[PDB]
């Protein structure tokens, strides 16, 4: 049986979960899948609120996992991986071994460059170039006996509100589509939503592969996918607690479990450099291992011809703190029960599990706050690094890692999110590593937090940051990084970021017995209960001042280029983001948002993101857990 808990914070994990499965609410789509949020007006990461992203189904599956803690019944974490693997993990018919069996681990991918500015693409493939050799492929295919890869898509047009359907029908849902191709500066007010499978029925002339990549010949029909390993590395946390929790009632979740490990087996792929050049020397082609820097990058990716066989892969020379999961590396390095079926899989971890931890503490800062991170290719084009710039085992410190509309670095969020995994590590094996971490981060935060007489409180939201963390040397360790500063712009009531927060300092409290952290934790927790609570879970009136790019954020197309979205909006030079998305105009908050800016008065808004209500479902959980009296 498991350990008591707290009566209270159950109860309100309990209600919490009974607003979020609330048919009535909206949070689900009619085939069980979540929407990034109940409201559609939304954009931040995705530029639609029905559609979802691998993050959404993760949390969705950290939400179950608890449930079935205080319930005792698993079988909603069990359908939470059901509906993952049956629309976001693309399937036999999505990518066709046809194309998959055809992947050269020798060649990869063939190299393209990546520009400062939207401007400058599509990006000219250049097959002279060097392109290092891939060598876990075999691992792999050996262990599952296949070629497809088993990694979430980030993203999901769930009810196919832009129209391309499944497999360029049109008319199915849920839409394998992206939108981000085009550098640093692309923010999502300047893509140009595309489908994942592109049969150039949609778009112009070769669909809307010449608007990202150009090439000598003519643009095959093909298919592609991007993978968001933070995402994928927090359903493996989550399915080791669903594990544990259910062991401790005689129950399990061993299917469940075998998809968490083969899920993690995959997930290295985001160890390597992206066209697996080595570590430390970007002008040279890698050899295998030399070209993987054991850290969750941005991203893995890969597509093959639809009319024609052949494939490719590709890893990320980008790491961002923000997307480290320490966590997930000790479950899949140590636990025998997730000990993925490849022969380097466990080890690789392992490896990763130690380079992650560095890398943390090469990045904080003076105060506290952890900095940006590094790239193997500067500026995207494997340039020569400034000298100066401090490195990372050869890899040169970046403040905004990936994208800098707006900065990578430059929201609170990405401390939460990130260090939140680091205490549960701290939390399960008392690591020394994680504790001289958080003891100096905790401390530097706790003096951030700000609670109000009328029961509100405030939380750094936007933060800067001067200066750069010295070279790390290995053997050296941290120096302290006396010239590394954070610097916090402004405050704000982010309920998803408190959330994160608090679920944070519980796992730290618990562990160090830092009294500071566990009374601030509640706070934040009852503050929210108390003062944000509503029919549908917890939210607060924000205000979105980037909306007024719905009207003046131009988006760029090549010269000559013109096509059509499914809808029949024309893509052309001149067009703005509304001018491609006109059903937005159809929604219900459209008439309002518009009438705010023509006054020229700042949207707000009330919404209801999944992911947050998530996260303060489960931080309630975890408070109840860990201080059960
Ligand atoms: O036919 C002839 C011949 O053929 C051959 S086979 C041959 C094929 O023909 C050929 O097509 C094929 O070509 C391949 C090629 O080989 C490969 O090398 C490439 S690889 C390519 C990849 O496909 C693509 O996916 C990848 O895209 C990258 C981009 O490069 C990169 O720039 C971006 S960075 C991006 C991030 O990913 C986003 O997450 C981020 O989003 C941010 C956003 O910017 C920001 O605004 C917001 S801010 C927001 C916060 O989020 C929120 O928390 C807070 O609360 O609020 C704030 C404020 O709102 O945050 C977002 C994140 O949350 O944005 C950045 C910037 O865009 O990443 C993408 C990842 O997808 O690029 C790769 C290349 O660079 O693919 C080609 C496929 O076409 O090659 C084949 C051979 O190899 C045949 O053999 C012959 O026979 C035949 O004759
Ligand atoms: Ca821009
Ligand atoms: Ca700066
Ligand atoms: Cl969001």
């Amino acid at each position: 049986a498991s350990s008591p808990a707290n009566k209270v914070y159950q109860d309100r994990f309990e209600s919490m979960y009974s607003k979020i499965k609330d048919p009535a609410n909206g949070y689900f789509s009619e085939q069980g899948i979540p929407y990034h949020s109940i409201e559609t007006l939304m954009v931040q990461a995705p530029d639609y609120g029905h559609v979802t992203t691998s993050e959404a189904m993760s949390y969705y599956m950290w939400l179950e996992a608890m449930h079935g803690r205080f319930s005792g019944d698993f079988t909603g974490f069990d359908k939470s991986w059901s509906v993952t693997e049956q629309y976001l993990i693309p399937t036999e018919k999505d990518q066709p071994n046809t194309s998959m069996s055809r992947y050269d681990a020798n060649k990869p991918a063939t190299y393209a460059p990546e520009f400062q500015d939207p401007s400058k693409y599509p990006s000219p493939l250049d097959t002279s170039q060097p392109v290092g050799r891939d060598p876990i492929n075999s691992q792999l295919t050996s262990a599952y006996g296949t070629s497809m890869l088993y990694g979430m898509h980030w993203i999901l047009d769930v009810d196919n509100w832009y129209g391309f359907g499944a497999r360029a029908d049109g008319t199915s849902k849920p839409s394998y589509i992206n939108t981000f191709q085009r550098g640093e500066q692309e923010s999502t007010w300047e893509t140009i939503p595309q489908p994942c499978w592109d049969e150039h029925k949609f778009g112009g002339q070769y669909g809307f592969l010449d608007l990202f990549t150009k090439d000598t010949g003519t643009p095959a029909k093909q298919f592609k996918y991007t993978n968001a390993p933070d995402a994928d590395a927090r359903a493996v946390q989550a399915t080791y607690w669903a594990d544990q929790w259910a062991k401790e009632q005689g129950k399990s979740v061993s299917t469940s479990v075998g998809k968490a490990t083969k899920m993690g087996d995959y997930l290295r792929y985001s160890f390597f450099d992206k066209y697996f050049r080595k570590i430390g020397q970007p002008s040279q082609a890698g050899t295998g291992y030399d070209a993987a820097h054991y850290l969750l990058s941005w991203y893995y990716a890969w597509g093959g011809g639809i009319d024609s066989t052949w494939s490719w892969i590709i890893g990320s020379s980008h790491n961002h703190f923000g997307y480290q999961n320490p966590f997930a590396a000790w479950v899949l390095s140590t636990d025998a029960n997730f000990k993925p079926k490849s022969s380097n899989g466990a080890s690789d971890w392992a490896k990763s599990l130690d380079r992650q931890l560095e890398f943390y503490q090469w990045l904080q800062s003076a105060e506290g706050a952890i900095a940006g991170g590094a790239t193997n290719s500067w500026n995207g084009r494997y340039e020569a690094v400034p000298s100066g710039t401090s490195t990372f085992y050869g890899m040169g410190y970046v403040e905004n890692p990936v994208y800098a509309d707006p900065g990578s670095n430059t929201w609170f969020g990405m401390q939460v999110w990130s260090m939140q995994r680091v205490a549960e590590l701290y939390y399960k094996t008392g690591d020394a590593r994680a504790k001289k971490l958080l003891d100096k981060w905790a401390k530097w935060i706790n003096g951030e937090i700000k609670f109000n007489a009328d029961g509100t409180f405030q939380i750094p939201s936007t933060i800067d940051w001067e200066g750069q963390p010295d070279t790390w040397n290995p053997t050296q360790g941290y120096t302290g990084n006396a010239n590394l500063h954070v610097k916090v712009v402004n405050y704000g009531t982010d309920l998803g970021c408190a959330s994160s927060l608090a679920n944070t300092l519980t796992y730290y409290a618990a562990k160090s017995g830092d009294e500071t952290s566990r009374q601030n934790a509640q706070k934040l927790l009852d503050a929210m209960w108390n003062n944000y609570s509503d029919s549908k879970g917890i939210s607060t009136v924000e205000q979105r001042g980037d909306y007024h790019r719905f009207l003046d954020q131009e988006v760029f197309v090549p010269a000559g280029w013109t096509g059509k979205m499914p809808n029949g909006d024309v893509i052309k030079s001149g067009v703005k983001f509304i001018d491609i998305r006109s059903k937005y105009k159809q929604d219900p908050e459209w008439q309002t948002m518009v009438a705010a800016l023509q006054a020229g008065q700042v949207p707000t808004q009330r919404l209801h993101r999944f992911w947050a209500q998530s996260e303060f479902a489960v931080a309630n959980g975890v408070y109840a857990i860990l201080f059960p009296d």
